[PDB]
């Protein structure tokens, strides 16, 4: 008697029995070709689990099999907060070639108690019109799931065939109203989701994206080129492990696109056209007064080590990039998928061109300043190092952005805006030491480490509740530092001293207020804006000290610096959308849904990238043409401040 | 009929039998007392598998099951080169709780081809006395098991319980003397190493280590902490995918270590006297001037950024050592275990601490070079800020050589000796400069790029075939530039430029031949050996000129100029054992086994460290002493090379 077999019928849905003391019980139900591609779920239950809560490991076994697919159900299934002793899972369907033939679904249930066991077996089917659906007719490139009900007990799963489907490129995306931890799972149609192949393995082929609101999974060429076929599945999470008691009813929407190469050519050409215009204020002055017209004792003391940051965590960054499987760079990479444009295994491509700006603008820089080298006794010093510096620092800014934008994960060094506060800081020492000398570039060697240094220690302390209020320490700090030097070096002549101190006092205090009690402000902008906040202050200080000096601002350098307020206003309110927070789980990371502000293509972060180096610009043409009224002037009679 | 039932004896080993079409067998082993602690495998072979080479998918499904424990079989299973008609897995053995009642065994064979199957089924049981091996007596440490025979149709399982063998500690090695693949693996006894838990699990607890002659697996306290007990399997690997037809007998010998915390105070305590006493040669002389005897201009111009390469490496690898599981931290690190020797979970406790020696001599240097600053007309000129960055570098050394072997792998950027070229280089300044001004720092900049630059451009091509033809081009285009240089400072002055061209030329030639055709230097090497020597071939050049311009090098001059070519060929005979490819296998990578050569804790690497310290320290020491005969000479009629 051990061995006892059972014939269940078709109809059945719900199977209750009992399991004597080391007895075995075979549930046999026949498949006719009615069962092709019918996407099965099979669960069991163990009734009145009170009884076992003092028994450790596994209670309960089920295998199930429908002769091409089978799987094991182990209860109860533990996880970290909850124990369950229900559970099932989905068998992969029988196919058309495998049709007096039939198949067998074989079920077996085995314990190792010496005690008899009620249990319960469910036996649920798929909607066939959720499995299959991927079928895209002639002229048609997108497809919609609305109001798909999904629950512990009704799973959804999709089989994807790409071969057949003729597509080589292909979007998912899935959107929720509700809070309920869901997961999204891919494999290739050959790979299972409850088993490894063999047992060395070490390959990751398999998707698993816990999501709440939002889920976006590309299938890039090249992984549909390696495995043709694919099946979609959806879960609800027992555990709110990645996102954050059931019976949930969670509602999800699909949308299904094909995609095909793109070049988005009007939108880059559009913005090469915008960003080439500004360029025109350099025309009249700088590139005709060249037309008018040691070094390596230079060359070798020049700091060349202020570029090896970037270039290291360049490096660090394509070398993560390019080991990673398709399937993890689903996983690792948080973009705003509502405003992300694809190009080739990029996924935003749109975040990436649009740093051309930061580019072109620090290319010009340099090649402007060295040519209008070449006057010891009239006018300013000159400062062709320090700007020479400012436009690589530009082009490091470009060069950090792009390779941010490629994965966006939480990592040491976050690098999206650094080199923006060092062009803003070197800004303040070009204005500072105009006046009295030749400004160096090894400030840029303390500025970089500052910079550098600030950008580690916010990013390890973020998860604690008390980062803001080191970097209000340090911000303190460094203000009265500055202020500091500046009365040493002016002295207190009441005046030009004073009010520059408790201006700059008045300024960052109420920046520091602001950021430790608003919680608007997000770690990763607090930085950035106080850098931008301190570089507008002194130039319009420097300004406002030529004016009331009875010097003269020229039209044209009035000009160049209102476009520079309105540039770093405008650049402002795009950066202030960023919404970034690594502290939070991934489905809420992967819930932003914020779509292209412009063209389809343009995003609040796309503008931001060109705004900041509209302003970069305009703020470096205005300090090269701000003393142009003092030319003339001997260097004995300049007034210094 | 459809389902068929069968009675198995437990005699039985092997099982043959057809499958009729559309039908499914079971059969049953009823299992005794005598069954506990029986490790059992139950494999599956197709008959006559050629008659199904032209189907796709799995052809034979077979669910085995004892109660407590379940797996499944699909074949044929496909590897990346071939495909298997056998294949068996292994069943947790059932315990004495578990125990007229009795047990079942349960074989199900299905099929999803309408035609009939013939197969069979194997039924092993395993040593049970390499099972339960894991139990130490009173006053037992270490336990050995010597050629022991694996095979893929008989593995090696152990059960290990910490909880009840009181251990804390756990170390585990194999030693085989053959090169065929195997595998290694680890669960916790609650872990299946077929099966994933749940669904989403993303938990790596299991550890997967290819091995061909050596493979260590070490269990901290913390990971014994969590888990307490755990499985270790050996398995004949059917593909040779991490080292590089069967039927091979492999043989294994096994040791196993309980350890508990160790403070290595003798050999530390003998570390530190041997690198103090080299340190008395500062005493008589700098340390004795002190006794005897714009800051703010120069510290914010000191080019700073210098330290973030290494800083920001260092924050990198520590993020990545933190967030690994205990069972990815043997995967992924590789050490010379055979002179490993650990602190909490630290592998390689001896390669960190040997890094002390550069620690302590870059603060002296430090310390030193500023107290003895401080006269302008005698003399060579001095060089405070070179020295200092000189110290600075050695601390740079230490830092990222300690950084290096808590995890060496293969990365973007490897920084085990880069700073040690830039104190090469520093040094060539150094004496290149020291008779026309006061040396800058800023030549460590564009030294520190090319350093950078060259390890990064190494790394990046080791895996091709002209890698090495990439560094002898750099190689001879920097030292032309430098010959050029040199001719151009001196002029073709005979007897002092030529003969340095003529040298530099052939000694750089020589070693380009050297590892252009040697095959025994290996690229970690290459660069640090050729900064080394010309540093070497720089120094003497300098000394032989102040011989043959009738000056005199003080006796304590040549005995520090002896002691650093000592330290140097001492060092670099340290260094040429070191054997690091990351070109190779995983399992290559693993036979690494050369023993600690002093006290058990100082090995080949661990010298190099100390002697690298020494020789560095004693050519600081020759090139602060060696101009100490022009200390009343006058700048204007101190002569020139
Ligand atoms: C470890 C954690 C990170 C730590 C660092 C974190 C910050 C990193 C940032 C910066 C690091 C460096 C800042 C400067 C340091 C003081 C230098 C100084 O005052 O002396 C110089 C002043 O020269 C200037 O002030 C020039 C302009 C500097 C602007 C750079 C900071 C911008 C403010 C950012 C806003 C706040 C930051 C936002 C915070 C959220 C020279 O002085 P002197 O006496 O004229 O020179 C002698 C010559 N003389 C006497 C003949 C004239
Ligand atoms: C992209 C891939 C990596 C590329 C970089 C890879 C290499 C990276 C390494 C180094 C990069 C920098 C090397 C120096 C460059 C030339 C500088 C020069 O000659 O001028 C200076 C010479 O001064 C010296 O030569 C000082 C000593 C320099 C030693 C540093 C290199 C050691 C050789 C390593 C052995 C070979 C390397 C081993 C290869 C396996 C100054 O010249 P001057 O005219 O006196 O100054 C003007 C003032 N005066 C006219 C008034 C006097
Ligand atoms: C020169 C200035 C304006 C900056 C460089 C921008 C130009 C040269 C860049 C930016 C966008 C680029 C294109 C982006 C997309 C396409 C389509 C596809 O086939 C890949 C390459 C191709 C054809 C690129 C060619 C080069 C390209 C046009
Ligand atoms: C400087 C300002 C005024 C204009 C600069 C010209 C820019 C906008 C031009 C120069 C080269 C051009 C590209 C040349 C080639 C490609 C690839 C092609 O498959 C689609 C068009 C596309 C993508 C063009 C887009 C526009 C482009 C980038
Ligand atoms: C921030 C940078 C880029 C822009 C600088 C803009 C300059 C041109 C602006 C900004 C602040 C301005 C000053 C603000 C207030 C006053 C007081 C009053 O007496 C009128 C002139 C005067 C003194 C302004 C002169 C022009 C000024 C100095
Ligand atoms: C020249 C710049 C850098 C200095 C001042 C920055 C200004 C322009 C920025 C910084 C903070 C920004 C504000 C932050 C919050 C709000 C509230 C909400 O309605 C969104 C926009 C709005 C109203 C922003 C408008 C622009 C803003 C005021
Ligand atoms: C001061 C100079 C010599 C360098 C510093 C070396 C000394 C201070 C270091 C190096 C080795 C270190 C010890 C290494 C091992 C032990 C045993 C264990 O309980 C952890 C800490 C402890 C107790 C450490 C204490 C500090 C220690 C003794
Ligand atoms: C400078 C030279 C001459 C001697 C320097 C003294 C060194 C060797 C001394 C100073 C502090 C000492 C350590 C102090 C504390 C510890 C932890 C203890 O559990 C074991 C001994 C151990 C690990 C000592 C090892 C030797 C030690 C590192
Ligand atoms: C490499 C550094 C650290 C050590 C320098 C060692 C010095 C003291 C050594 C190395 C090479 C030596 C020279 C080698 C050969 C000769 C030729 C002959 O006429 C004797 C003296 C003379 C000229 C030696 C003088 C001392 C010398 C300059
Ligand atoms: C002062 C230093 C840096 C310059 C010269 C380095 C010398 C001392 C080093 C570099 C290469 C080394 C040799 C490399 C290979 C061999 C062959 C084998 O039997 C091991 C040791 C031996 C014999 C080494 C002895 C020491 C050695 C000759
Ligand atoms: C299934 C489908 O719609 N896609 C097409 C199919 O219609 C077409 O006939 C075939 C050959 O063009 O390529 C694929
Ligand atoms: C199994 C074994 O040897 N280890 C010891 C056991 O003997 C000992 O009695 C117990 C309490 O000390 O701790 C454990
Ligand atoms: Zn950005
Ligand atoms: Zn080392």
């Amino acid at each position: 008697s051990s061995v006892l077999v059972f014939e269940i019928s078709s109809k059945m849905k719900m199977i209750e029995k009992k399991l004597e003391a080391n007895t075995v019980h075979v549930l046999r139900l026949e498949l006719d070709q009615s069962f092709i591609l019918d996407l099965t779920k099979v669960a069991a239950e163990i009734v009145d689990s009170s009884k076992y809560s003092k028994e450790d490991g596994v209670i309960l076994e089920v295998t199930v099999s429908n002769g091409r697919d089978s799987f094991l159900l182990k209860l109860p299934t533990v996880y970290p907060n909850l124990k369950l002793y229900t559970d099932g899972k989905l068998l992969n369907p029988l196919v058309e070639q495998d049709f007096h033939f039939h198949q067998n679904l074989i079920v077996t249930v085995q314990s190792r108690l010496n005690a008899d066991i009620d249990y319960r077996l469910h036996v649920t089917h798929l909607d066939r019109a959720q499995y299959d659906f991927l079928k895209f007719k002639t002229g048609q490139t997108t497809k919609t799931l609305s109001n798909q009900k999904l629950t512990f007990v009704k799973p959804i799963g999709f089989f994807l065939n790409c071969s057949e489907q003729n597509i080589s490129q292909f979007h998912v995306t899935l959107y929720s109203e509700d809070d309920i931890c869901a997961n999204l799972i891919t494999v290739p149609a050959n790979e299972s989701i409850y088993d490894r192949s063999v047992i060395s393995d070490k390959t990751h082929n398999r998707r698993v994206l816990s999501f709440t609101k939002r889920a976006d999974i590309f299938f890039t060429e090249t992984e549909i080129s390696m495995f043709k076929s694919f099946r979609i599945f959806v879960f609800i999470a027992p555990d709110d492990s990645g996102c954050s008691s059931f019976n949930e009813k969670k509602k999800i929407s699909f949308e299904f696109k094909k995609l095909e190469n793109q070049s988005y050519a009007v939108p880059t050409a559009l913005m090469m056209i915008f960003l080439t215009t500004p360029c025109l204020l350099f025309l009249p002055i700088v590139i005709n007064i060249i037309k008018n017209s040691s070094l390596h004792g230079q060359m070798l003391q020049y700091p060349v080590a202020i570029i090896l940051p970037v270039l290291m965590h360049t490096a660090i960054e394509f070398h993560k990039w390019t080991t990673s499987t398709m399937a993890n760079r689903d996983e690792m990479c948080f973009h705003n998928h509502a405003c992300a444009r694809p190009l080739g295994e990029l996924r935003a491509w749109n975040n990436i061109i649009t740093n051309i700006g930061y580019t072109l603008y620090g290319a010009i820089f340099i090649v402007l300043s060295i040519c209008r080298r070449g006057s010891h006794v009239f006018g300013t010093y000159e400062c062709t190092l320090l700007d020479v510096t400012i436009g690589v620092f530009m082009v490091l800014q470009s060069i950090a952005s792009a390779t941010y934008h490629i994965c966006p994960s939480d990592v040491a060094f976050q690098f999206d805006t650094p080199c923006i506060q060092v062009i803003c800081g070197l800004l303040m020492v070009r204005q500072w030491f105009v006046r009295h000398e030749s400004p160096s570039p090894a400030y840029t060697n303390i500025l970089l480490v500052g910079v550098v240094s600030l950008n580690f220690l916010i990013s390890a302390f973020s998860k604690t509740s008390y980062v803001r209020f080191i970097i209000a320490v340090i911000h303190v700090i460094v203000v009265g530092s500055i202020c500091l030097a500046k009365e040493r070096s002016l002295g207190s002549e009441k005046l030009k001293t004073r009010f520059f101190i408790m201006a700059f006092s008045m300024g960052n205090f109420a920046a520091i207020v602001m950021y430790l009690t608003l919680s608007a402000f997000h770690l990763n902008q607090i930085a950035t804006y106080c850098f931008i906040i301190n570089c507008i202050m002194y130039l319009m200080y420097y300004g406002c000290m030529k004016v009331l000096h009875s010097e003269r601002i020229t039209s044209k350098a009035k000009l160049c610096g209102a476009l520079s307020l309105l540039a770093w206003a405008v650049a402002g309110f795009f950066f202030f959308q960023d919404d970034t927070d690594w502290t939070r789980s991934a489905a809420a990371s992967r819930a932003l849904n914020k779509p292209c502000l412009l063209l389809g293509f343009f995003g609040s972060h796309d503008l931001w990238h060109i705004f900041g180096a509209l302003a970069g610009l305009f703020t470096f043409i205005f300090v090269s043409f701000v003393d142009d009224d003092l030319i003339n002037t001997r260097k004995t009679s300049i007034n210094i401040f």
